């Protein structure tokens, strides 16, 4: 089997990118953050505290035929930004693109935090990431593409974010049309559950290529790459009259700026983030000071390829039996 399914930037920014995931029996279809930085598929539901959805759809397990509550199952999560979720899980029928799993854990957030509150476009997030990390308690729970995989054509799903437009996530097969030159595939470390994996160095615009491992996750739920502090430095050392501001939180350059490329190694490999990418608009409305795309990790404790760096490519996720990540131009 395999599924296909577009997914669309929530705002201007790129800020996060939402795809239709169908729900129970029958289908609600819900708008789900795929995010391969972690492990939880969660939902707002007819559970959430009333006074916590504002604006987001809801799964309403009763309105499922296909939906059991799994017995004493709760699960809580925190995530890197701060925000956080908890509730009970049921298990139902999830359907992306076309691609069908039955008995999929389905999480229904009793709360949520704020940050999601407040973003009325994301219906909850569905967890990517190897299902060591999934949060279920007492008995933890797969995910999606844990599911999936045995069925699927190739044990993959592939990442094709736009720029400022939808792209595609794919399960099970490779889209050869939809990259240029070829893939290259570099060694994943899963010890910390995440698709972690070594860039050979970077470049800052038409500047000579630094040879340097940089150890980092690809992580399609961050929205910025966030890498150590001296790749940030020398990258905003050349845009004038950027700095980091410690009141608005990272790197703030002029408005008026043209950004330049940012480019990473995927072993002797080359993937170009154009200027472009790396603006993230006025700090507050009307402000003519900027946020950049590009931040230091260095109070994170890893390194983020983020969407920034990820929408540059055609990426893709292999499942197999060990695990590795492939990066294409596009």
């Amino acid at each position: 089997s395999t599924g296909s399914a577009t997914t669309t930037p929530i705002d201007s920014l790129d800020d996060a990118y939402i795809t239709p995931v169908q729900i129970g029996t029958p289908a609600q279809t819900l708008n789900l953050d795929f995010d391969t930085g972690s492990s939880d598929l969660w939902v707002f539901s007819s559970e959430t505290t009333a006074s916590e959805v504002d604006g987001q759809t809801i799964y309403t397990p009763s309105k499922s035929t296909t939906a059991k509550l799994l017995s004493g199952a709760t699960w809580s999560i925190s995530y890197g930004d701060g925000s956080s979720s908890s509730g009970d899980v049921y298990t139902d029928t999830v359907s992306v693109g076309g691609l069908t799993v039955t008995g999929q854990a389905v999480e229904s957030a009793k709360k949520v935090s704020s940050s999601f509150t407040e973003d009325s476009t994301i219906d909850g997030l569905l967890g990517l990431a190897f299902s060591t990390l999934n949060t279920v308690s007492p008995t933890q729970q797969k995910t999606f593409f844990d599911n999936a995989k045995a069925s699927l054509d190739s044990p993959v799903f592939t990442a094709d974010l736009g720029y400022h437009a939808p792209g595609t996530y794919n399960f099970g097969f490779i889209d050869t049309t939809a990259y240029t030159g070829s893939i290259t595939y570099t060694a994943v470390s899963t010890k910390q559950g995440f698709w972690e994996w070594t860039s050979t160095g970077y470049a800052v615009g038409s500047g000579t290529f630094k040879s340097t491992s940089i150890d980092g996750i690809a992580d399609t739920g961050t929205t910025l790459l966030y890498l150590p502090a001296t790749v940030v430095s020398a990258y905003w050392a050349q845009v004038s009259g950027a700095k980091s501001s410690s009141s608005v939180g990272g790197y703030v350059f002029p408005c008026s700026a043209t950004l330049p490329s940012f480019t990473f190694g995927v072993g002797s490999a080359r993937i170009v983030i154009p200027g472009d990418y790396i603006d993230f608009g006025p700090i507050s409305t009307g402000s003519s000071s900027c946020f950049g795309g590009i931040q230091s990790s260095a109070g994170i404790g890893i390194n983020i390829f983020g969407d920034v760096a990820l929408k540059a490519a055609f990426v893709v996720f292999n499942g197999a039996t060990t695990p590795t990540l492939g990066f294409a131009s596009k």
